């Protein structure tokens, strides 16, 4: 179960994600998993990075889920849970901007 995961926020906004990522104390990786406010079956990895030309700021990758089971970024490297993909994803940076570390705080 996904609602089950602390890093599944469910319901909250995008601004809200951000409002949250934006914390002066969050390191690189800081993210959290909620639903996409457009996409319907789709969610979104919210995840926060940090460096001397942006400085503090976060980056949202959609999440697909295919009927067929699979959830990924990209086509290309899928998973059987949303849980095995923040696992792998936590390991191997790939394409995000950061591997992600810990849970945002609220
Ligand atoms: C408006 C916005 O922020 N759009 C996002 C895409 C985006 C669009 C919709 C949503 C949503 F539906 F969940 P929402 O509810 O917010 O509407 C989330 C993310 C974006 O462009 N991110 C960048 C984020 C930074 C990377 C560049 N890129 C393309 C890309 C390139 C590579 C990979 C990749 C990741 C891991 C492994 C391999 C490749 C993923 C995305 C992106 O998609």
């Amino acid at each position: 179960s996904i609602q089950a995961e602390e890093w599944y926020f469910g319901k909250i906004t995008r601004r809200e994600s951000e409002r949250l990522l934006l914390n002066a104390e969050n390191p690189r990786g800081t993210f959290l998993v909620r639903e996409s406010e457009t996409t319907k079956g789709a969610y979104c990895l919210s995840v926060s990075d940090f460096d001397n030309a942006k400085g503090l700021n976060v980056k949202h990758y959609k999440i697909r889920k295919l009927d067929s089971g699979g959830f990924y970024i990209t086509s290309r490297t899928q998973f059987n849970s949303l849980q095995q993909l923040v696992a792998y994803y936590s390991k191997h940076a790939d394409g995000l901007c950061h591997r992600l570390t810990t849970v945002c705080p609220t």
